[PDB]
């Protein structure tokens, strides 16, 4: 049997609000492995989710931070290299666009809330892994999440879909200029898991005829993370049935 | 022999300020075919440029218009309307980031900078697509412009190539809202208007200004009625390659 | 106004068997252009239908050719250049494969049908390729036809998706192979000509057969001489859509 | 700590000659993770090799098929199951074009070569298929091997760039049919490794382009490949089908 050894191994996970978030489920896998985790919630109201969510993986470093607030991001790293000394993982799941925007057409979509969406959804990546640069240590990764309908056309996702477009966009950019240094990063594009539709026909249309689960994201990001990645980077992979094949 | 008749048509070019850009060679092409061009401007310290590229398209209709600026592309779409009725053809060739965003490293982008490039970069293309809407006839089409940074790495491009990426998506979107209506959104992804490209690309030289005007007529004019939502290369077959020869 | 002169071109256009094809319309529009069009048609037992298409056409040159037969091929090459001197113009239209491979699973195909299909429809482009190569002038062009099943699964297409997958892939060597000499190589990826399509599709319509004769015309002019190596769709945007 | 137990999985892996190939790394992965591997040889003149190969998996299965022969290849499934019962992995490391048409131009490839080419390549990932379907069982799996040739122009591969592409298409095809019986196919596009890869001329100019363009600045090793195939294979990805995922050391993200 092949086993997984994150021991000693510093992981930063950003984006937790619930035990079903696709950030909760990479960082469960990263602690199974023997990582030491860290999660950061975006503000106050969720600290008590976000505690027992640390319960949950048998303890867990927290932290708040909105990555809209530069000061706050600086906070962040400032208490990471405080409390890990360096960095091994960053796992970004973090996306956000205005009801205002995901409702109706994209071509009505107000400028601020565009904006908006593009910068906590796009802009948080490069946000964050300019800080994390520092601390990264060799065989250190990056991993973010996307989905489908920046390449095809998703209706109802609008504005999301373009964010994750320049999301991918920089995944590539940022796994070119962080590569030199032995950092990693990808993207896992997730399926489902104007919401229903989507999830029920996912079901029907796609070769496993099922949706994809919590933790088989989870292992995606375990193994994009794991030294058994080491020769992946720069690359969007796909864990949503083999939806996305479908013509 | 086969022709583009064009005359009765009405264009909006949107981003030229040079005659040696992408843009004023499409709206020269259209003018070409027969169509009229209202090209708009930035700023009004800019007028004496726009003026100069009006006389040198043989006439074209002047319009003030900063496209981070809603009210301002209200006025525009409403002196559009006025002088002409409704409109068939608006060509997007609005391209920034600003300087020490260029400069550096991708990851090194500051916040607004970035924001900034995405805004005038992309979020216009949506910004002057729906108030192009109730001006668009059947028949009429939207085309903006982009390049290969956008899916693969070339380094030094770093924000223009997430804000090309961004634009991308945007035309699939507005192809599909904008479709119904009959109007079509396409994106040319030119070749630079340098090096390595000759060296490398099939055709073993570089693209002209007149081959990405070619296109930019062809995806507006009726003889491409049944494309929409696509980005196609003129880039003399470069992106294509797997090496650098 | 702007003309698309395309007189004194001399054209060969492949794998047209009826008015109502994709390469019939092409053909069209390059004759509507100027151009001169000779067709080619499988076998003799063909040539009726085959002078039925010459005479739609408003006159066009036959020759017999079977693209799985080699010495057909050099025959009907040494035809063309005898009678044109040389070549502007390839429409590579050929596409096939057996009836019981595209019944039932594409897991299912036979190894001597699977090998047909991608014959016919895959290598014969490299076959006519190298052919009309010598006979190809400056500013030249190859064009073919290909769907969007190459890229995503569209059941019931089984092999010739396959097939078309290996048609793109030949499309972009060729353009780099033949690049140097000004001969450029493109695809046409079409959506079907007339019910779901229909509702899917931005333009809410199918597309037409004459839209495809257009892009063809487009893509072998002038017009397009910077665009070589490409898989342009017409198809109404459906393939946009997730 | 996270452990892949694979013990009680059957695998048949296919197209390795050598231990020097990807196929084999693969293969070595799978043993190390618990399972038992069967090793396919293309003829009996081969068998000396092929026990080599045994011997240095820790002991494995051999079986005789030319994937040509559509008999053979009956045999050998059969043959799979009388002694395993049934199945789990398939590993297809079949690759092969005919030296006079990797040399030259991919517009000067003769009729026969190319077929052959795509025969072996291409539809032998189908033929294997269509057998193994009956033998598999849920959460089981096909992975093939593929490189960045299918999709970019690389000189000097000619004619098997083409068969990758028809081998991605398939195995997307494959992943839609052999889906709802709990079957995922995916292909693993990896970068230049230094035995088939003697077999493409237009091999090293990538591999040193590679090291110095890619973003890890190093090449890929054959482990690496193997992790990945392991990972594809393992209850880990169960939720991935259809897909193609390079291991390139971040190479094909390049302009
Ligand atoms: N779930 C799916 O069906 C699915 C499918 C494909 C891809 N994805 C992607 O997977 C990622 C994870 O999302 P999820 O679906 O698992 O839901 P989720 O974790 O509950 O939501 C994403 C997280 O981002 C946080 N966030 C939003 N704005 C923020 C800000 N300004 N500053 C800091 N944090 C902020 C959210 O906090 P708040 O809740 O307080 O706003 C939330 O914790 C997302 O990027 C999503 O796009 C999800």
């Amino acid at each position: 049997m092949l086993t997984v050894d994150l021991s000693g191994k510093k992981a930063l996970v950003m984006g937790v609000t619930n035990q079903r978030s696709l950030g909760f489920a990479i960082a469960a896998k990263l602690k199974e492995a023997g990582a030491e985790v860290a999660l950061s919630y975006q503000a106050e109201r969720l600290r008590p989710e976000a505690e027992k969510l640390a319960e949950a993986l048998g303890g867990a470093l927290l932290f708040r931070a909105d990555v809209t607030q530069d000061e706050e991001l600086d906070a962040l790293f400032a208490g990471v290299k405080e409390a890990f000394g360096g960095l091994d993982y960053l796992v970004h799941a973090i996306a956000f666009a205005p009801r205002e925007a995901m409702e109706g057409r994209y071509i009505d979509t107000r400028r601020q809330d565009w904006l908006l969406a593009l910068e906590v959804s796009a802009y948080s990546l490069v946000a964050v892994a300019r800080r994390a640069e520092p601390l990264l240590r060799e065989g250190g990764g990056i991993v973010t999440l996307t989905y489908y309908a920046s390449e095809k056309v998703v209706p109802k996702y609008n504005v999301m879909a373009i964010a994750k477009a320049a999301l991918e966009a920089s995944v590539r950019y940022l796994a070119y200029e962080l590569g030199p240094k032995g950092v990693r990063v990808n993207a896992i594009s997730a399926g489902p898991v104007g919401f229903t539709k989507m999830y029920d026909r996912v079901a029907q249309t796609a070769p496993l005829r099922r949706n994809i689960t919590q933790e088989e994201v989870g292992n995606l990001g375990l193994f994009l993370l794991s030294p058994l990645a080491s020769g992946i980077t720069g690359e969007v992979v796909y864990v949503d049935a083999g939806y996305h094949i479908m013509g």
